[PDB]
């Protein structure tokens, strides 16, 4: 029914993102903003809506930050996981890593997956809590 039309942009210099998965948009680099390149977390329901998250009676696990819930893809894939929901002194954001997505541009269309954080493209953003809420 006249899917196949193009999407808008967020703001300038801006990539697109996809799940190697299924190889489908998961977010955008416009959104994707690291806390002072610690980790990894975009902003806008729109990744809120595109993952899920799930309880399940879990205890804790340990590392590097307190999970105290699972995330997973929202696509028809149950067994297909990124991340999972943890909390930061900040605020409580999904932490995924860089070799969980592609990054295809929006100019290009080319996608690729890094397998270190330190092939990082990306610069160093304040988290903006104004982003999180309405």
């Amino acid at each position: 029914d006249s899917q196949e039309k193009p999407k808008p942009v967020p703001d300038k210099e801006n990539k697109k993102l996809l799940c190697r998965k299924c190889k489908a948009l998961a977010c955008y680099t416009a959104d994707v903003r690291v806390i002072e390149e610690c980790h990894y977390t975009v902003l806008g329901d729109a990744f809120k809506e595109c993952f899920v998250s799930r309880p399940h009676p879990k205890p804790k696990q340990f590392s590097s930050f307190e999970k105290r819930a699972k995330i997973f893809c929202a696509r028809q894939n149950c067994s297909h996981d990124w991340g999972i929901h943890v909390k930061y002194k900040t605020f409580e954001i999904p932490v995924i890593k860089i070799e969980s997505f592609v990054v295809e541009d929006i100019a290009t269309g080319v996608q690729t997956l890094y397998s270190k954080w330190k092939d990082f493209h990306f610069e160093k953003i304040p988290f903006d809590p104004a982003e999180m809420s309405k």
